[PDB]
């Protein structure tokens, strides 16, 4: 109620390939290492031997096994995965200790979806029913846990990272250690994806001056599935060209910025000449908000695997969206991040693992007054 230590640093992972957690699926047990994604609905898992996955979903051998005789394709922007739909007992060894009768979708073919070199074979989508495939009638994971039984309806997220990076998923509560100073939480404006609306950015404190219902176009969302913070391409201009301005004692490459080439020193890294970035969210409070500040530790992220270089080459791990804005690792890595569903929240806090130099930390300020939030709301 408060300490979770059982399930402290049960997330793994490597740089560029997200997080995952360890689980069991079948009777008896077979172990699986699952991403963690706040960005999709379904918990979906390899069960056919490509050459990739370190281990596999085997059905004939789960005595709980029950098959609902559907089956479901799912594409992506590239690209896919196409499974075959039924219910098995799902636990997760560092976490509560329950088994749950979850839906799961066995994997029997997908393009671009499990990674060469990757060290996971399944995906948990944490978010809601209404974007489940093939229809929300597919009930999610954590909606099971949470019905059959009584591990409370929250967890939090704490992506550490930093070629391997680490973690907390804590279910069912809050781990204190975890963050420093308070929470502050923003409204999840509707229960989909975690929708939450940004009122505000600044770079370095300058504003940007936008209509804030472009940041939010159509969509913002906090998603552990992708790397990225992903701006709607406006927002993107606008930002780009206030961080050119805040960094123009250095000349880069305008490819660097549109994620087309990596840039390379050799630890000479000029982090000060790099802006915070700071986001203002949408209160729990009528014209209150709240802010949340980035490093350029957490942008500017270390490509390791380049044979070509022997220097330490970066990425501009801010990227231009059209489906919104996504608040992904990037984001998330400054903070502790508590997905309170119950209270149709989501809540933010310095986190004691983020990565910073003796000059800037990682930040959440409030209150502050912001008047008109609701037209940030795209509709
Ligand atoms: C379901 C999915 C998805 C997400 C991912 N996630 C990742 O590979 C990934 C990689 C690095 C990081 C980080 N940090 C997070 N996620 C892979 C496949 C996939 F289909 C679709 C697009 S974006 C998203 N939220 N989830």
């Amino acid at each position: 109620r408060g300490s979770f230590v059982e399930m402290v640093d049960n997330l793994r992972g490597k740089s560029g390939q997200g997080y995952y957690v360890e689980m069991t699926v079948g009777s008896p047990p077979q172990t699986l290492n699952i991403l963690v994604d706040t960005g999709s609905s379904n918990f979906a898992v390899g069960a056919a031997p490509h050459p990739f996955l370190h281990r596999y979903y085997q059905r004939q051998l789960s005595s709980t096994y029950r098959d609902l005789r559907k089956g479901v394709y799912v594409p992506y922007t590239q690209g896919k995965w196409e499974g075959e739909l039924g219910t098995d007992l799902v636990s997760i060894p560092h976490g509560p200790n329950v088994t749950v009768r979850a839906n799961i979708a066995a994997i029997t073919e997908s393009d671009k979806f499990f990674i060469n070199g990757s060290n996971w074979e399944g995906i948990l989508g944490l978010a809601y029913a209404e974007i489940a495939r093939p229809d929300d009638s597919l009930e999610p994971f954590f909606d099971s846990l949470v019905k059959q039984t009584h591990v409370p309806n929250l967890f939090s997220l704490q992506l550490c990272g930093a070629a391997s990076v680490g973690g907390s998923m804590i279910i069912g509560g809050i781990d204190h250690s975890l963050y420093t100073g308070s929470l502050w939480y923003t409204p999840i404006r509707r229960e989909w994806y975690y929708e939450v609306i940004i009122v505000r950015v600044e770079i370095n404190g300058q504003d940007l001056k936008m209509d804030c219902k472009e940041y939010n176009y159509d969509k913002s969302i906090v998603d552990s599935g992708t790397t990225n913070l992903r701006l709607p391409k406006k927002v993107f201009e606008a930002a780009v060209k206030s961080i050119k301005a805040a960094s123009s004692t250095e000349k880069f490459p305008d490819g660097f910025w549109l994620g087309e080439q990596l840039v390379c020193w050799q630890g000479t890294t000029p982090w000060n000449i790099f802006p915070v970035i700071s986001l203002y969210l949408m209160g729990e409070v009528t014209n209150q908000s709240f802010r949340i500040t980035i490093l350029p530790q957490q942008y500017l992220r270390p490509v390791e695997d380049v044979a070509t270089s022997q220097d330490d080459c970066y990425k501009f791990a801010i990227s231009q969206s059209s489906t919104g804005t996504v608040m992904g690792a990037v984001i998330m890595e400054g903070f502790y991040v508590v997905f309170d569903r119950a209270r149709k929240r989501i809540g933010f806090a310095v986190s004691a693992c983020h990565v910073h130099d003796e000059f800037r930390t990682a930040a959440v300020e409030g209150p502050f007054v912001t008047l008109d939030m609701e037209d940030c709301g795209y509709n």
